[PDB]
């Protein structure tokens, strides 16, 4: 069977925990934001967003929540405390995992709570609901494997690790399909071409950006529906802007803590991704899969 | 004033000469063949390319062609053959130095026969006639001064260094303008997205296409006029196919001489390079430019 793509995944994730702090939010959620009002900071926008997803999953307390790539921990950390559920985390990121750990020892409940360095590839256990925001990108990456027939693997195991009434709400960013791409007059100049190299090669190695045509075919392949289809690329460039500016706000706290290039190269990875979904050349689509 | 783009052009070209002679034609020519008729080999394809071009020169014995990225040598070493003109070579490649340098050795005439390792950029002398076959996507490259906005110094420069009849065939593989891609429904799956990367990457660092409007563009405000664009990108699909035929012939010697990687690398890229021109993705455009 498959092998996590441990390797690719921690050249990014565990470039420390300390400079993604200067310029993620405060709960350090690291994906797209939800600005369902208009005048959310940054921060209330990745509550809103956190909340968004787990509304989908009809949660009742007692139930067990996987998220799978739980980050920083803001998803599961929410999940309990606004239902009340036992939360696993799955994360290959050594440093994701050392500070979710140590973030579950603050705050208190009657509730499980469990972060590991576990790919969903190795996972086997029995859970209610699953959730996965922006990991998505990375389940057709494998350490020598690597495919989109990965996605078939993935959403047959957890079809039969969930019960009947079981859900799941697949956040990814996503790329259009054929005849939507020409629609929106979609090019892809010489500039934008060095762009995705530069982030295939600088930031995340072995990345996949799926077409909503692929989610559908492996999933249904697998006995999933598809209740909803909520497009909300569009939050993305606050969201990339916001991130961009903070680290510029503290540029020479982060150039002394892990150098010149760096911040570069983030600021260039940042300002650079926030076009590519001003753009509508990406998008992000939050899938709510059923049986 | 700017800075030739050596390391990156060195190293693909200075790869090894016995590598590139195990699958390039006997000429050596390394850039879009012209099947003029449907039963050339590639060789007799080779010679027609560069015939095609030195065609539109307007060559007259005695003068002087320049030959900008003369790869390893067979159109100056042609241009002498059959127009009897003095030829010099600018390459950045030691081995395709090297090589020019021996070959001119061999056959003999009246006429001056240079080879240098130099830049475009470093060129100082008048000439009558200029071509370049398959460099021009180096051009838009530096040594950290990368940016279209080189294209003005060479068009400039090149319009001061021939006479009034002065003509240049520019010959360069492109990319299609907004308009154009639109009209031919262009796409950019995921896979297409990680072969630039690869491409980018293992094989031309730093090597940037060129619209047709570019072109356009430069050569135009240096008081070029294009006399004819010559689009001809369909037959580097043969080519590209004859190459990796080749090259897989050999399989066996080339993994002898620089490695089993570099097999499956120049495959994939060979391969791969063959669709973007089957596709209309990529395409190949001779400029006539006269003043
Ligand atoms: C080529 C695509 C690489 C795979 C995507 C990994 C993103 C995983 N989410 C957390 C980081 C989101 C950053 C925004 C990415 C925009 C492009
Ligand atoms: C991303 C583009 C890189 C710059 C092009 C350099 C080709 C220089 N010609 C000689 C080799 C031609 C090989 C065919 C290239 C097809 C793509």
């Amino acid at each position: 069977q498959l092998k996590p793509p441990v390797e690719a995944v921690r050249s990014h994730y565990d470039k420390s925990n300390e400079f993604f702090k200067l310029w993620l939010d405060p709960s350090m959620t690291y994906s797209c934001a939800y600005f369902e009002r208009p005048d959310m900071t940054l921060e209330e926008a990745q509550y809103a967003k956190r909340k968004l997803a787990l509304d989908k999953l009809n949660l009742e307390p007692g139930m067990t929540l996987l998220d799978i790539g739980c980050g920083w921990g803001s998803t599961m950390r929410h999940a309990v405390a606004e239902y009340d559920v036992n939360v696993i985390g799955l994360t290959l990121s050594e440093n994701q995992y050392a500070h979710d750990k140590a973030m579950f020892d603050e705050v208190d409940s009657p509730r499980r709570k469990e972060v590991r360095i576990q790919g969903w590839e190795e996972f086997d256990e029995p859970v209610d609901r699953i959730v996965s925001l922006g990991a998505f990108e990375h389940f057709a990456d494998g350490a020598g494997d690597a495919g989109f027939e990965r996605y078939d693997t993935f959403f047959k195991k957890f079809y039969n690790l969930t019960p009947d009434d079981g859900r799941m709400l697949l956040h990814t960013i996503t790329i259009p399909d054929k005849e939507e791409a020409q629609e929106l007059g979609l090019t892809s100049p010489m500039s934008l071409l060095r762009f995705i190299k530069f982030i295939l090669t600088e930031i995340f190695p072995g990345g996949r950006l799926p077409r909503i045509s692929q989610v559908d075919y492996y999933s249904s392949n697998a006995g999933w529906k598809v209740e909803r289809y909520h497009r909300i690329g569009a939050n993305y460039v606050p969201t990339l802007n916001a991130w961009a500016d903070a680290l510029q706000a503290h540029k020479d706290e982060a150039i002394a803590l892990k150098g010149q290039e760096t911040c570069d190269i983030y600021m260039h990875y940042l300002r650079g991704c926030s076009d590519l979904f001003r753009d509508k050349y990406t998008d992000v689509c939050q899938f709510t899969l059923v049986k």
